[PDB]
């Protein structure tokens, strides 16, 4: 039972309008360089626009890190039935109701992990460069 | 079909540990009025850990807010060949990469929807809570 469906999306199925975006993407070479390292780890959303084609709701800074990187595709959830106020409030969901996890809290995370044998070089080098 | 697919996961399929939870869940009452209105947007993220249980990598909040609705099931994508290493990464990932949508950005589009003409009364309830003090 579905109305969301993942898929690797290529780049050019996806329109080239920005509608949903609620920030400029900025600088994403770290998030670039963070992807080309892990893999990109969440999908993006979007949604049918018709002619084997697709609007972007959440992911621009993904979709402008993948595009830095000079790759075509991007792993994406495709919504089925989602209204523009359905895709606005998507688009807003995040932003409103994540609670941010402070640099206190990573500082603490970084102690405990030492004290645990858990700081591989890549996570103290993500940490630190976290808490810089 | 690949190393991670999704499911509606029964709750009682997680492990009672917390090895990847960042920081309290606090009060999960305006999540889970939120989930209960609109469902649950985002899928949480989880790996194996034995034998036909699970282990919660990403999205102690969300499964709090659902168990503050006493639901059955989360929404969750399975992690195949999910290392501890790289589930610590992961449980990390979204702290540290993503850019918080601060109140500023929230006001301007709450104002330039009005301009618009396309704001509902609902995005308005919600932008202006988020904009609450
Ligand atoms: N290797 C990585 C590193 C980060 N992330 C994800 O990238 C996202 C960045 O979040 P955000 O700053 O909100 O950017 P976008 O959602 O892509 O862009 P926007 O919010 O503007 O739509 C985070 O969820 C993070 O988990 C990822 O997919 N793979
Ligand atoms: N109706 C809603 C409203 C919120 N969300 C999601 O709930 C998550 C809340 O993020 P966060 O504060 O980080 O909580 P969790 O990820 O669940 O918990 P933790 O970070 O501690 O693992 C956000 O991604 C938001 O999009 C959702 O799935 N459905
Ligand atoms: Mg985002
Ligand atoms: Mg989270």
């Amino acid at each position: 039972s579905g109305r969301v469906t993942t898929v690797l999306l290529p780049l050019e199925k996806l329109q080239d309008e920005s509608a949903f975006k609620l920030r400029p993407e900025g600088d994403v070479s770290g998030l670039a360089t963070d992807i080309a390292r892990l893999g990109q780890l969440f999908p993006v959303d979007v949604r049918p626009a018709g002619e084997d084609r697709y609007q972007l709701v959440c992911g621009f800074r993904r979709v402008a890190a993948l595009r830095f990187l000079k790759r075509d595709a991007v792993q994406a959830r495709i919504h089925l039935r989602l209204s523009d106020e359905d895709a606005l409030v998507m688009s807003l969901a995040e932003a409103i109701h994540a609670t941010p996890v402070g640099p206190e809290v990573l500082e603490a995370k970084r102690d405990e992990l030492e004290a645990q044998g858990r700081l591989s070089a890549a996570v103290r080098d993500m940490l630190e460069k976290a808490l810089a």
